[PDB]
């Protein structure tokens, strides 16, 4: 009986919001990697200088790819959801009970949307397979650069290892702060996201070439109106300490200080890329659930041949339409955010 058909978006609304959350942030981490000053100096360890410049270059290539290609691929999948909402409205409009065969024509269209949902499932799979491929190339790229930093650190005296750990610990703290700020800006999908950037630290380089390597860091847009004031205060305090800690490690190991600064930025990008891939892994299945739900619903909608059965079906469809319209708005805002969040503006005090 009709009482059992589910023409709803299921967990698509929430599933798209959990994707937006990481993809939008990863958009900002891509902008950070592309804004960061390159290492120019050729007056330091020739062997390690080439490993940093090579890694920094390989990261900007992947940041550009994510920013220009992968974001567009996602906006494509979101549009497909709007499109589906629009089609459900049409089914609603068809139930103006003017038509003497209204239930056979209704069944036919629900059966057709089952097909569309199956295409949107396959479209999502295609995007996930590309994200999975990049993940499998990014993990070993970062993994290899970590083994390079580690080999260098394993040969330092105790004073330098402590200066290096202080830095590693602060980068880990700063990442938790940024995440807290981004969550507050995002407002669980209903927010209009913006993150900024500024120079936060510097690495003096032994004695003009590149007097100093300038370190770019994410910043909140409003140092007193973001709805995560404690995180903004911790971020300010942590950047202050980060500046001091690089000045310390730099006295003796300047080039390692640089390598660490780059790896901290890579970590944010690769970690949230992995989370983007993982949230996207569930999307094809969720479209497939809409496909199965719509396939099962159609023959049941066809059995409705009475006055009260057609009235009940109009009601079941009108309700599920409202659900898709609400979802369509969540999508409109996500697309506006992917457009607006394409730039990571400078912030000044």
């Amino acid at each position: 009986n009709l009482t059992s058909i589910d023409l709803s978006p299921q967990t698509l609304m929430a599933m798209h919001i959990s994707i937006s959350s990481q993809a939008l942030l990863n958009q900002s981490y891509s902008n950070l990697l592309l804004s960061q000053q390159l290492l120019t100096s050729q007056s330091m360890d020739p062997g390690l200088t080439v490993k940093i410049k090579a890694y920094q270059n390989q990261l900007r290539q992947q940041a550009q790819v994510f920013k220009q290609n992968t974001v567009a691929e996602l906006i494509g999948l979101y549009t497909k959801a709007s499109n589906f909402a629009a089609l459900v409205n049409a089914v609603n409009a068809l139930y103006s009970t003017e038509d003497p065969q209204v239930s056979q024509k209704g069944a036919e269209m629900v059966a057709a949307l089952s097909d569309v949902a199956q295409h949107y499932q396959a479209a999502a799979q295609a995007v996930h397979t590309q994200l999975q491929a990049k993940r499998e190339m990014l993990e070993p790229l970062m993994g290899n650069f970590l083994n390079v930093i580690d080999a260098i650190e394993q040969g330092l005296n105790a004073e330098a290892k402590q200066q290096a750990q202080t830095i590693a610990e602060l980068n880990e703290a700063i990442a938790k702060n940024i995440q807290s700020i981004a969550d507050a800006g995002f407002k669980a999908g209903e927010g209009v996201v913006q993150l900024g950037q500024s120079i936060v630290a510097a690495v003096p380089l032994g004695p003009s070439d590149q007097a100093s390597y300038m370190i770019s860091g994410i910043q909140a847009i409003s140092a007193g109106a973001s709805g995560a004031q404690q995180a903004v205060n911790e971020l300010k305090a942590n950047y202050a300490k980060l500046a001091v800690a690089y000045r310390a490690l730099a006295t003796a190991n300047a080039l390692l200080s640089v390598a660490k600064s780059v790896q901290a930025q890579a970590q944010l990008f690769v970690d949230t890329y992995v989370l983007t891939e993982q949230r996207m892994a569930l999307l094809p299945t969720e479209w497939g659930k809409v496909a199965e739900a719509y396939l099962t619903a159609a023959p049941i909608i066809n059995q409705a041949g009475s006055a009260a059965e057609i009235k009940q079906a109009k009601q079941i469809i009108s309700l599920n339409a409202e659900k898709w319209q609400l979802f369509s708005k969540s999508i409109d805002n996500a697309k506006a955010n992917y457009a607006g969040n394409n730039i990571l503006p400078e912030v000044l005090e």
